[PDB]
DNA sequence: AAAAAAAAAAAAAAAAAAAAAAAAAAAAAAAAAAAAAAAAAAAAAAAAA
DNA sequence: TTTTTTTTTTTTTTTTTTTTTTTTTTTTTTTTTTTTTTTTTTTTTTTTT
């Protein structure tokens, strides 16, 4: 009988070996051939905030040192992002993990979870993270997590850079099981070695994910077969959170459009709550279902966790000029005001261009594209004022949630 | 054409209306004019 | 050590194209009227109760 | 003096041709929004006093 459907299943194969090809050419085509945006003595002022006098003093102190400054084709000064973070390293400006006021802090775990497909969590959240990383005055050690097995956050120009030299790896899955060589114990040095990777920024870091992570849900069903205390919830907490809380301060986490055991652990173990969403009716209805589903499930999780300290909703794909969606936003501000961000993330062709070349808004400048300037200008400025207002929620709660 | 028919073998009742009515009106004026040409050169035919 | 001159830059102004809206025209009907065609009710004629 | 049949009046019904009106689709049409080239403004270095 299933002669032609041996043909047909091994022709889903004889097409996904051609898609194995296709990914080979995708890798060959994405390859970097780019330079990071320069600060032009005014963009430097706007972004870093260093005064011209102190900047001159520091760049001279470094100029007499080993490193040499560089200039554009014109004698006008131009300093690269690498040179930027180097001058920050040598600025002596301490971070939240070096400030005498507060240096022994735990991670500020920030998450982006929506149960609605394709509406913006990936792109908006990676944009938000790369913008928060623009806080060069403070050198945040940031961990981007692409917990969505299909996110491009390991590939999208803030990526998990798995060069050819990269030998082997053990994803969050294998941290949920300790499937590394049984002889070696998973210590934080191992975590730097094969879990924490750079993102072409000397400050921003990441974790990668893989479609094999979907097998985690099957293994969790198997564990429910072998367990009944729902103890897999704490598997994340001890394996990952206790091992990472010692030596980082922020962890960007994308989770995916889905609500699943993996995403249940992401929800629970995390000590902060953010809720991405759009202004559409059905989306907010799904959020209603979400607000019914949670409380009982949190009751299911161990009583040791005293609930998440703050809850806020997000906009996205917000055209800002459609009557229905602004009415929805008004209703949200009417119901959970002070627990929803005011900031708006608009949609424009500039984001499309950014995505198609994979390059985040910061990676490209006006010369790269057309005059979708002010659109990108107000996009990055809303994302940065939104980053400081979410981090100001976190500031006012650096009394509460750090002591629980 | 498609129905393998001719212009005349279907009548107005066959169904258009004014459309086909003017259709055969024009076709039948063209036939008058044509067959008049037919005399005009047919008198030449009888004599060759 | 400072001034002036020279060179690589953003902001404003001008022109054209694609979105949309209203009106008009070709058409394409379902309904009615007029004319035409196919049968019918009082009167008339001849041979005969 | 009566009866029968046929040729004229008129009456009834139907089809075809030709009457009007409405809706749908197609064509010409400026306002608003979007795109590209640009003249003015800002920054740095070298040379001279
Ligand atoms: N500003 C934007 N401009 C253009 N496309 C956008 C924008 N924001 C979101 N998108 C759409 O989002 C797609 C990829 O981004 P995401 O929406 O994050 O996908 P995602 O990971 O499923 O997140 P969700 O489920 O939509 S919230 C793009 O291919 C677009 O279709
Ligand atoms: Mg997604």
């Amino acid at each position: 009988k299933r002669e032609q459907t041996i043909e047909n299943l091994y022709q889903l194969a004889q097409l996904t070996q051609q898609v194995q090809a296709d990914r080979i050419e995708i890798v060959l085509e994405e390859r970097r051939d780019e330079h990071f945006p320069p600060m032009s003595k005014a963009l430097m002022e706007t972004r870093s905030g260093l005064t011209r006098r102190k900047l001159d003093e520091a760049i001279a102190k470094m100029e007499e040192a080993g490193h040499q400054f560089t200039k554009n084709n014109a004698n006008h000064y131009s300093i690269s992002l690498s040179e930027a973070h180097m001058l920050m390293d040598a600025a002596g400006v301490p971070k939240f993990h070096e400030r005498k006021k507060n240096n022994e802090n735990k991670p500020w775990i920030i998450n982006v979870q929506n149960q609605k497909g394709g509406t913006g969590k990936s792109m908006t959240a990676v944009h938000l993270a790369a913008c928060l990383a623009l806080n060069l005055d403070k050198r945040y050690r940031i961990c981007l997590i692409d917990l969505d097995p299909q996110g491009s956050l390991r590939l999208f120009l803030n990526p998990q850079i798995s060069l050819a030299e990269h030998t082997n790896i053990y994803s969050a899955v294998d941290i949920m099981l300790d499937n590394v060589p049984d002889g070696v114990q998973v210590d934080t040095e191992f975590l730097r070695k094969n879990v924490m990777l750079p993102t072409q920024y000397p400050n921003l870091k990441t974790i990668s994910a893989f479609p094999e992570d979907a097998m985690f849900n099957a293994e969790a069903w198997q564990y429910l077969s072998q367990n009944q205390s729902l103890d897999i919830v704490r598997l994340l907490k001890e394996k990952l959170i206790d091992k990472i809380a010692s030596d980082f301060d922020i962890i960007m986490i994308d989770t995916g459009p889905h609500v699943d055991p993996l995403v249940w652990n992401a929800m629970y173990a995390s000590n902060a709550l953010l809720i991405p969403c759009a202004a559409k009716r059905l989306d907010w209805a799904s959020t209603v279902n979400f607000f019914q589903h949670l409380p009982t499930v949190y009751e299911m999780f161990p009583e040791d966790w005293k609930g998440l300290e703050f809850v806020r909703l997000m906009p996205t794909m917000f055209e800002d000029d459609n009557k229905k969606q602004v009415s929805v936003l008004t209703e949200m501000n009417y119901l959970l005001g002070d627990q929803v961000m005011m900031a708006t993330i608009p949609r424009s062709r500039a984001f499309e261009t950014c995505a198609d070349t994979y390059s985040t808004v910061f990676d490209l400048t006006v010369n790269d594209f057309e005059g979708g300037k002010k659109t990108l200008a107000t996009a990055q400025d809303a994302v940065q004022k939104s980053a400081l207002e979410l981090e100001r929620v976190l500031h006012s709660h650096w009394s509460s949630l750090n002591q629980g």
